[PDB]
């Protein structure tokens, strides 16, 4: 068997350098070489405790590519006290009689991981719960940059906005940081800057690292700039004005930018990046999106199959 | 290729009459000989930003009976924005990256030619956009009508009800009009004709048609007769009663019809159709609604199958 | 054919012993010896007028399990007590020409009765009607004891709750009248007692049965302790918890059991069932949710499939 | 006694030109001197089942104002259909042993009538039974006009608005045709004309009416200008379309008014009449809804206190 | 001063049988000769933390007559669960230093108590908490009693209805239980029978009652008839199936009462009462209700005017 | 005249030293020797577009202990839209016929002010205009610290919690620095500090002032102690309990606090201070409350009164 084969995917700190390879190759397997009946004959259900449309559409098409059959449902706003009757653990504990695994996003935190204790040998895959983790987000990250920048070392990645509350950051600065030769900028508005036992351990592994206030200042040499989504509650509404203008992002800010840059951003976007950027060689926000499906057809292949043919 | 292959399916109009035809035979195509693994490895996406369950079954079925894979959601009514964050267009440059053809329904008008602009090679079909476009209803309504007359040429046409609001009508009377020898019957409460440029159109085009006022007056001399769904709320409760008996058909109404004539109804009904017109042949609104799956079956396989088996 | 190709699933009381055994014979079946493929290019539709999750996902699962194809839809809170144009009727009148079987579950008692008189040769099944029917939950509650008792005759049952309004306990005994030794305890708060034509019903048919009020009394010499969910707005909340410790059960009511009882719930459970009672060999209520699908698969076989191999 | 002592005035239509005139005489007998304490130890009941703040707050004022006791409620989007249970007769039943006087407003065409029939010896006062009667309305009109112009023979009045549903309109035709020689100009957007009934009555008493579709045609003529208040239901985008603006009433619209020319509206507007009218000294609505004060407490001030002497 | 100067009106089981007398000696002073001035000049507050306008009505006219000024508010259909931070202390805490004395209503059993140890010296009159107390309600019901019967001991008093939950019947048994010579006939549907705690203070006190199934047995003997309210869950369309009729009281069932025999009835009724009762004399509810007010007026008097000289 | 005869009440900084003297004297009067024909004949109208039962209970009593009359309104959530017909404009204009002064509540900032360009000479007191003012919060608060102080200059005053959006602190910051010798401390979790224009103005003004991060650093020294409310929405639920435990106050924070010390609050509370502290002689947020309604006695009586008595 494949080292992933029956297991949960919970967090992106669980998965070794080897781990994400493994992924990755998949990813790039499966893309250029579909098969759509790899799965042939499981089950998967989706569970959407907490509903997120672009998550679940994502997740949901990769398992029809490969040829699974899907069930689940899209929970609405939760209601009251929750569930109320049901424990998460009796819901899991039944669930995992029906199906062949489990792709589950809520908004507690620790949620996915709970389920692992009563889904038996069904392997949950986290699809976000609450503010901890969210691994296919990191992994179609990963996948992006490498195929893009033709390698996952020695890179110079800019992240700007929301530092502090931005997970999506975080977790690919963590996984970045199994890599050898990287090298972060930070940008933030002060008071949302990126929470420091990132930067003790990046410290610790001897990641270099600068923090700055403009995206101006590092623009012409960087290989990804990858962007997270400010918000108007966070930030007050006269402050926000002040310092607004360098968190978004215009076409006329990549003049002196490199040939093999490319902008990432989770997505969904607001105002942060005006919609000029889109029509340069430097935006690939979407490709990135699309990414997702073979990020997650390989982490779905790898658990439920238990060989992998590249 | 087909005519139709890879092409957005948005209005009406922008069909010619050879297409059509073409998508009728297909249907009928379809309907005697099924080909359930036709898009076989497809996934389709179900966007229901406006919540319609009659529209999304329909479509829905037709799908899985050609083989396809389907994803989607229904959207609900508004707290405020469904959307609020993502643009529409956001929100089709990323599902065009997932999936190999959308079917969308959505409360403004344009909304699904505005998708065409952000779905790259991925065809849009619209299945609803306000009070613009539904063009599958169309052609449902027109292979309903041939099936049934054998003829989609020199036919006796009437049109009840709300003709001032309902878009049913209009379509299903601009698409007749690229066909000849065809004269329509208009009838409605006064304050609720039939819009002018609609006339202007045909008289234009020489099209024969006579306004009137009760069912009665053309009863004994129409192949079709289409009734569209008076409102409670557009004409006020007191004008209603008065005028309201004869935009209300029973079986005692259909002594002098031809044995050939069929009613039709895009549904749903409420109290303008009496049960007990349900018994007689030419009751056929349940039919037309079946006829859907073969109209839609039709058009899917058209746009992704890119050479036709009749 | 078999005896229930192509008939309606609507009323526990509609079914033979005969008719039970090959339920639950096929369940066996299915459950050694899965069929992938049986209902391969069959569409069903998944209606659930009243929202149900348990039920839906665990019906729609029994049918992607066969490789049938699903469509749907879950009605949200029945706002109010109908969809105000469409009859009942006209909805399944059309339905009934787009799939090949109708599950449904509505809020109204006689509805899925109703169904079939507009369905024409559409089977419909029964996933519930207000307050009069669920088949599949009887099944799958018998298949559930067969299995773990090796037969249904000469048992030991024991009823415990809500037993006026249960109407899952009803159907139960009603079922299991229809064999023979069988021998019943009910337990319930004096107000809430079993409704009396059942009773009558088992003296007629010469059924031991005894009425307690502690599970105690007869712990030690039961085979199924079959427990429904007392509720906290039918009693109110000052009798409640004066009589409210006798219908919890603990692992500490479990010393003088028989190896060979299991205890059932048909589940959501609240605090009726104390989660140490989940660790020991008496728990069977996940277990039998599990069997769910393997009855819910049984009906869809036998109603679908003309001749059945076992 | 005073001819009004102890009666309910409920509708209009009940009421002598002599009646109409102690009324108004009392208004401004009261608006000239007032009796904060003629009412004193009154205690008087604001039942308002519809809610309406404007005419609420009016009523509530003018008892205070005499000096009387005011308890009551308004009322709420009904949960559940009603009080359901506890019919009107009943309500009436018991609040008309607390109170002295019962003022009511409801939703329902003749509520005022069916209180007085259970009320006993307490006189109600009819604020709004849906769309029949709001006699306070009219006689405040009434007020308006006989304080401004001197008189209420021998006037020139226009109505302008929705004429069929204007039931402000229809009372105050009604009332003034108590009068001598007044002569009246009907203004519609051709839709919703006036009721038949009205002008058959106004020729049997032989008063002279002309029918118009601007108001420019009858400006130079006019002493009371009175426009109705106009929905976005009662009238549409398309009958808003070439003649929407003498719906919009506009400054310029009365350079040629005569001097002593008054506009009333019975409110609240929204855009049928536009504010620069406000500065003119044409505009008198605000003023006339003061007046309502004077009308309310003269009602109530003959229907409580046997001599009313000025 | 007087006993009940400055004390709370908390619960009836705290009242002595000579506070019970003085409270109705009272009450029928002021409804003999009323004290407009009493209060002038005190402010009370009408704080109904759940609805009833009924209650309320009553209780702030009383105010009213006695010359008090009254603010308050009526609460709602609680969004989120409350005030939710703010306590019912904090609540009390503040309000009592505006206000002269606290009348409230409130969903919870033991609000009214808890306020007072919140209060200080301002009086808190319970108008109700949840079902534990209403003591004006039973105040009210006695002074009717000894209104029309001229005493309150040697009476032949029968319940009838809901006696498991008619909080009326428990405190208006309890009262006249105060007092000499009563005999009680308490009339259920079987289900539903009187608490067990009463029938045991009954007999401790050496009081006849007597159990019966219908009015008739005891129609001729009795001099007050009571009659609870009876809700739609209180009851079943199954327990309402054989005996439902003397649960609707009619005028036939009145032919031999003696002509001293009053009903009352706390209200509001539904169908329990059948409207042609309302015409006998011994109809005696709507004055019942209007009642109310001197008990109210009473209590207000009491506990606020430190030495009350009839 | 006094300086308030007639004047609107909008904004605390529409006030001088003086004016504030102005009416915290009077208040101390009123307080003193009642007043409670002042306002005799008076009609108030309570307007609250926004809910605040706290805040109308307040100013209500206030009127009545006056002995005005008041009439008004609470409205529901502002139902969607709002008002949708009325402008705010009109609303003014109309009840300003009606009545002899306006307190008003709005969620709109600046619906206050914008009400005197309507009302024509009847006074309006702003209640609350969204987050812009509320003065008679300030006054009451004023007063109270006066009071207990015996001055309101060369004070030590503290500020906890929520500075950033707590407008209860800004404006008793405001008002204070219109007096000498004064000095600040501000207490808050770091991302949600007082706004500088505050501090600005403080340097502006030579203002000591003091940011610090826990009550212990300076509550051995300060006079007043005024806390507000920190909410579970602003910070998020994780960084909230890391730092929650020091904008909580117990009794044993106050063991070296001065004798002369007096905590305030403008409630409710809800956490932010424990009910230990209600016992001690520091606790005075329901003094300060009892006190807002002789703030609002003593501006209802200089605005409506020429010339006031002492």
């Amino acid at each position: 068997a494949n080292p992933l084969y029956q297991k949960h995917i919970i967090s992106i700190n669980d998965l070794s350098r080897d781990d994400l390879n493994l992924v990755l190759a998949t990813a790039a397997k499966l893309k250029a070489n579909p098969q759509p009946e790899l799965l042939k004959h499981k089950v998967i259900a989706s569970c959407f405790f907490e509903a997120s449309t672009r998550t679940r559409l994502s997740f949901e098409t990769s398992m029809h590519r490969l040829g699974a059959s899907v069930v689940g449902f899209s929970d609405s706003a939760n209601t009251s006290l929750g569930k109320k009757g049901e424990t998460l653990a009796d819901t899991i504990s039944v669930i995992s009689t029906y199906v062949d695994a489990i792709v589950m996003r809520h908004p507690q935190e620790g949620a996915a991981r709970l389920a692992t204790e009563f889904s038996g040998n069904v392997p949950v895959l986290n699809a976000g719960d609450g503010s901890n983790q969210h691994p296919t987000q990191t992994l179609l990250d990963l996948f992006t940059i490498q195929e893009t920048q033709g390698r996952l070392d020695n890179l110079h990645v800019a992240m700007v906005g929301d530092l502090e509350y931005g997970r999506t950051v975080h977790s690919l600065t963590q996984a970045l940081a199994k890599f050898d030769g990287n090298r972060f900028y930070f940008i933030a508005p002060d008071a949302l800057a990126m929470p420091q036992y990132i930067l003790d351990m990046l410290d610790e592994k001897g990641i270099a690292w600068s923090l700055h206030s403009s995206i101006e200042e590092v623009m012409a040499e960087v290989d990804i700039l990858y962007m997270t989504r400010v918000q108007k509650e966070r930030l007050d509404p006269s402050k926000y004005a002040n310092v607004k203008a360098q968190f978004v992002l215009r076409a006329s800010d990549l003049h002196n930018a490199k040939a093999n840059m490319k902008v990432l951003h989770p997505l969904p976007r607001v105002d942060e990046i005006a919609t000029d950027v889109d029509k340069t060689p430097h935006a690939w926000y979407f490709q990135q999106a699309g990414n997702g499906i073979f990020a997650r057809q390989a982490l779905l292949a790898l658990v439920l199959n238990r060989d992998l043919v590249l």
